[PDB]
């Protein structure tokens, strides 16, 4: 762009840049970059340009700090360990600005809603100047232009993220198709704008724990869809910084895909093909810590059945002009829990992840391998392990329960051979699921599009255990109102050509009596797939129940499992739907109100109806 007049010389920052040009960038890069300089101070600025040098100087420059650690047993892996007060998701300080509040949630009839959190304008304004003013004295912003999505897919959307944040701009570029290519594709075309900053400027006004600079007071993760902005203020954890990964993969890109026809959600991909040599994609939708990871990358245990990967989180579906539901994974890596992550659990992931891979509050290995609660396997005698607090440890945990890998998606050994097409992948299941100790069976397959809407929206998992409400895994992630999504999703039947989607609804976390799983899970959930797989195809492999239909006796592949009880598993007991269906109802006439779509009144209905024939 063009160097902004001036009377004095406080306006043009080019004499900071330190990689690239501003008079190169494209102009409204030019003056995002430029005016938020203007109003942070960075010292420098540093355009990315996402290359291997880049990358590399990056990480050792982090390593020379002590901000990160290279993990000597693998091939170019990294360890940060975090202010133990920045490591998550933060909902109560995550916030949509919108000029009328119904359009961020509904108003709910009776409390206080849970599906999202709008903060005014105003508010924001005051906020914003409490914060960002300043914010990035000392320090370098960062430029990353990247792409969510193949570079020029259709589905595709650009950023451009602002961040003081080395970290940030290393984990972007594993998460996100970030550099100079991508600047070059935008030209003049509309982005979405990102802006980020530790909320730390030198010199430190606070005392800086664990070389890792956040403000965890004054966090607050912002969105403005209407005005195509990002705005996350001191966090440095990965769903708060990098602004790809939950604030526009979700946030914002479900409200775009409101406005412009698609769907956004918290899905993975998979591929699989059976011993027919027939492939057909699924999307999964699970709450957080419910096992998206693992049945993305799932190693099947049935012969002659395969699993590949396109994403594990993030999907982004469209309808083409043939009635195709195509989605793409708009990440580029995995950014992955790590604890509960063995061998037993992800032998895939456990691959993956020894090349190329940051990891954030994972225990430490004398020989500088990682560790984790549940990882499941033995250190020679001598290997002594360092928590993610950075003490020594033996059998609290040695990391943190939230604790990452960060990795390449192009290092999955079963990577889909299309999980970069442009065009996406065709979508012929959806399936929902969540934690559910009692009641809920192993799998079931909704009745029309309708139900399986109704399905999602009535989603519940486990968090004394408390069991709550996350509506398509997307509670804390709805960029608009709940009750319009689940309009748009409605919607969808009516679209002539469509192709909608099997719907199905799983419980890998079914307990008995004595508190263990009925269910082996894992591997063992490829012959959960084959049942739904050949339901896709049209087999007569199901019957009918309240809930909807479930695999008839003898229709799931139990070789290996006469070990499992399919009659508690199975087990559908009219008293646990009768208080299964109010709780359903309470929830959705509160939180949902006046914008719940009749269609989800009257699967509702339907639902007590049938189970009161039991
Ligand atoms: N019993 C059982 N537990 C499973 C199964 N699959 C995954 N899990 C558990 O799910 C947890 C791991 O899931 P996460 O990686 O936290 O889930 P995710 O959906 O990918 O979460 P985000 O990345 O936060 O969106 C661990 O507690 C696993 O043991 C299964 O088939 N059976
Ligand atoms: O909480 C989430 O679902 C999540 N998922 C993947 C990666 C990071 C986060 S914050
Ligand atoms: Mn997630
Ligand atoms: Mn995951
Ligand atoms: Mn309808
Ligand atoms: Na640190």
């Amino acid at each position: 762009g063009s160097m902004p007049p001036q009377l004095h010389n406080g306006l043009d920052f080019s004499a900071k840049v330190i990689q690239g040009s501003l008079d190169s960038l494209p102009q409204e890069v030019r003056k995002f970059v430029e005016g938020n300089a203007q109003l942070c101070q960075p010292e420098y600025i540093h355009i990315c340009d996402g290359s291997e040098e880049e990358y590399g100087r990056l990480l050792a420059h982090m390593q020379e700090e002590g901000v990160i650690r290279k993990l000597k047993k693998y091939d170019n892996c990294w360890l940060a360990l975090t202010d133990p007060r920045d490591v998550a998701r933060i909902e109560s300080k995550t916030v949509i600005i919108t000029q009328e509040q119904r359009d961020t949630v509904p108003i709910p009839k009776s409390g206080q809603s849970q599906l999202g959190r709008w903060m005014s304008e105003e508010d924001f304004e005051k906020a914003f100047n409490a914060r960002f003013p300043g914010c990035m004295k000392g320090r370098t912003m960062y430029v990353i232009p990247f792409s969510m999505g193949p570079l020029g897919s259709p589905l595709a959307k650009i950023g451009i993220e602002l961040t003081d944040s080395p970290y940030v701009v290393a984990s972007m570029r594993i998460m996100t198709r970030m550099g100079t290519s991508v600047l070059e594709a935008l030209g003049d075309g509309e982005f979405i704008k990102c802006l980020h900053s530790v909320g730390c400027p030198l010199p430190l006004k606070k005392p800086l724990v664990n070389n890792w600079a956040c403000n965890p007071e004054l966090t607050l993760i912002a969105h403005l869809p209407d005005r195509r902005e990002i705005i996350s203020f001191g966090s440095g954890y990965g769903g708060n910084s990098l602004l790809g990964k939950k604030c526009f993969a979700l946030r914002i890109a479900s409200r775009l895909a409101k406005e412009e026809g698609w769907l956004a959600e918290h899905m993975l991909i998979l591929g699989i093909t059976n011993p027919e040599g027939k492939k057909k994609y699924l999307a999964a939708a699970f709450p957080s810590a419910c096992g998206k990871t693992n049945l993305a990358m799932m190693n099947p245990t049935l012969p002659g059945w395969k699993v590949e990967c396109v994403g594990d989180d993030i999907a982004w579906m469209k309808f083409d002009a043939q009635g195709n539901l195509r989605a793409i994974n708009p990440e580029n890596g995995f950014f992955g829990v790590a604890p509960g992550t063995s061998v037993k659990t992800n032998p895939n992931a456990i691959k993956t992840i020894q090349k190329n891979t940051i990891f954030t509050n994972v225990a430490e290995t004398s020989d500088g391998g990682v560790y984790w609660e549940g990882i499941d396997e033995p250190l020679a005698p001598g290997v002594t392990i360092t928590s993610w607090k950075n003490k020594e440890w033996r059998p609290e945990p040695c990391a943190h329960p939230n604790s990452r890998f960060c990795t390449p998606a192009s290092q999955c050994p079963i990577i889909d051979p299309a999980w970069e097409s442009p065009e996406g992948v065709p979508i012929e299941g959806i399936i929902f699921g969540g934690r559910r100790p009692a009641g809920v069976p192993l799998v079931y397959e909704a009745l029309s599009w309708q139900h399986g809407v109704f399905v999602g929206a009535a989603m519940r998992s486990e968090a004394g255990k408390v069991i709550m409400h996350d509506p398509f895994a997307m509670r804390p992630f709805f960029g608009y109102n709940f009750g319009k999504y689940l309009a748009h999703w409605l919607s969808m039947a009516h679209r002539p050509a469509a192709k909608l989607p099997k719907i199905f609804h799983v419980n890998w976390f079914r307990k008995d009596k004595n508190g263990k799983f009925l269910w082996p899970g894992f591997g063992e959930n490829s012959r959960v797939l084959e049942w739904m797989f050949g339901r896709i195809e049209g087999e007569d492999s199901a019957k009918l129940t309240p809930i909807g239909y479930v695999p008839k006796e003898d229709a799931l592949n139990l070789k290996g499992l006469g070990d499992v009880n399919v009659e508690e598993l199975f087990g559908i007991s009219k008293e646990f739907w009768e208080k299964e269906v109010e709780e359903i109802d309470k929830y959705l006439e509160d939180q949902v109100n006046a914008d719940l779509p009749y269609e989800i009144e009257r699967e509702l209905r339907a639902l007590k109806q049938r189970i009161s024939q039991m």
